């Protein structure tokens, strides 16, 4: 009975977790992003908590919802991806005032989160949402502590690695926000390069990716590494490239931040707190996109 309630409901896509509706709330006339998350309590009590957790640079997590067996969350409707705007961006790239914006807004969005402990795990650009006036806002916090991240989406798609940080790829059981960092990084030489930075098809294939450009990780920058769960000391041992090379033509500024983004050592990677501060955003602004909905 619950797509009755709104007065009508197409198909955005395909989540992770389940398909996602373009709706409208009959009682508020509102147009909605609805998510369907097909099958438990523990996930329903802490999704429950994420309705609290606003801010302007957080989409909006309107309602959660579980009848007939099945859990619908309700969001705050933005008409266009970061995926889409890159893709349509790619004969000219995005102009660096705008990357700027964007990552300046993103690190507010994630400060936030993680001054109140919460992290996101599977930062992408396809959960990174923008609007006609300019703003950027994170998608899906919360939701992987509740439902983990799977192999595969409910239609089989395969969910991407290309973001996930090291210390996940080398079986580390407990997350810091210092995972939401690494993705950030990734996505930020990716706004820059107009090409995916680390666009691994396996799991080693993603790590081996990793340790090409930024060399492979040892006991030097990364004390406890050669101790993980997944670390072989049979790993091929790579030097490190400059980042001259990596995200030309990003200057000093950018190259520095992204350089502490992508520290191996979680705890020596760089806070989205202490990255607001970094000398890049010194001459930040916020342009107007040329959004075509
Ligand atoms: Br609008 C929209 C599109 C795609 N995925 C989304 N995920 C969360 C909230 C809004 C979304």
């Amino acid at each position: 009975e619950f797509m009755e309630n709104f007065q009508k409901v197409e198909k955005i896509g395909e989540g992770t977790y389940g398909v996602v509706y373009k709706a409208r709330n009959k009682l508020t006339g509102e147009v909605v992003a609805l998510k369907k998350i097909r099958l438990p309590s523990t996930a329903i009590r802490e999704i429950s908590l994420l309705k609290e957790l606003n801010h302007p640079n957080i989409v909006k997590l309107l309602d959660v919802i579980h009848t007939e067996n099945k859990l619908y969350l309700v969001f705050e409707f933005l008409h266009q991806d970061l995926k889409k705007f890159m893709d349509a961006s790619a004969l000219t790239g995005i102009p660096l005032p705008l990357i700027k914006s964007y990552l300046f807004q993103l690190l507010q969005g994630l400060a936030f989160c993680h001054s109140h402990r919460v992290l996101h795990r599977d930062l992408k650009p396809q959960n990174l949402l923008i609007n006609t006036e300019g703003a950027i806002k994170l998608a899906d916090f919360g939701l992987a502590r509740a439902f983990g991240v799977p192999v595969r989406t409910y239609t089989h798609e395969v969910v991407t690695l290309w973001y996930r940080a090291p210390e996940i790829l080398l079986g580390c059981k407990y997350y810091s926000t210092a995972v939401d960092i690494w993705s950030l990084g990734c996505i930020f030489a990716e706004m820059v390069t107009r090409r995916a930075l680390f666009p691994g098809d396996s799991e080693i294939d993603q790590l081996f990716r990793i340790f090409r450009t930024l060399g492979t990780p040892d006991e030097v920058v990364w004390p406890g590494v050669t101790s993980m769960p997944d670390y072989k000391p049979s790993f091929p041992k790579w030097a490190r490239q400059d980042f001259s090379k990596v995200v030309p033509p990003l200057d000093e500024d950018g190259r520095s931040l992204l350089s502490q983004m992508l520290h191996y050592d979680p705890n020596k990677r760089i806070s989205a707190k202490a990255a607001l501060a970094h000398p890049f955003f010194q001459d930040v602004t916020k342009p107007v996109p040329h959004l075509r909905l």
